[PDB]
């Protein structure tokens, strides 16, 4: 997949929204993957002890866990496409250590669209949620291509 430039514009203009307010962003994206998803939460020692979402609100861990996912996706996405070095050790934490599916990328790139819409309904078009999508799918399949890279099936 190649996305052209002009939807590479369009991601980078939607993902300066999310940068200013990364914490916020964060928090809500998590709290949506464990509600739609609870099987999720029990991947977070740290977390699963959290029962329900008025818990998880209050939760000072959980918002800070949602900007450090959110400055590394930023990270990544801002190479438009020429990240091999960003992901490597993405990878290689989420293959060996979490030991998370890349069924539950998906997952999580299903909150980030419904966050984004919920956070900037005016904002976040059928064009700009086609780009988005576009990024994430390329996100994804270049993950699942380097967990094979490392020996593991996705
Ligand atoms: C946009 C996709 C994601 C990004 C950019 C991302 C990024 C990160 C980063 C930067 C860390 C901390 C350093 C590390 O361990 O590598 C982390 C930790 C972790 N990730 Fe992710 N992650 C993503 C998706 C997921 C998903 C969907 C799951 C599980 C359902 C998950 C499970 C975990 C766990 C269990 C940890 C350790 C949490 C802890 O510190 O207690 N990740 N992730």
């Amino acid at each position: 997949m190649v996305l052209s430039e002009g939807e590479w514009q369009l991601v980078l203009h939607v993902w300066a929204k999310v940068e200013a307010d990364v914490a916020g962003h964060g928090q809500d994206i998590l709290i949506r993957l464990f509600k739609s998803h609870p099987e999720t939460l029990e991947k977070f020692d740290r977390f699963k002890h959290l029962k329900t979402e008025a818990e998880m609100k209050a939760s000072e861990d959980l918002k800070k866990h949602g900007v450090t996912v959110l400055t590394a996706l930023g990270a990544i996405l801002k190479k438009k496409g020429h990240h091999e070095a960003e992901l490597k050790p993405l990878a290689q934490s989420h293959a060996t250590k979490h030991k998370i599916p890349i069924k539950y990328l998906e997952f999580i790139s299903e909150a980030i669209i419904h966050v984004l819409h919920s956070r900037h309904p005016g904002n976040f078009g059928a064009d700009a949620q086609g780009a988005m999508n576009k990024a994430l799918e390329l996100f994804r399949k270049d993950i699942a291509a380097k967990y094979k890279e490392l020996g593991y099936q996705g």
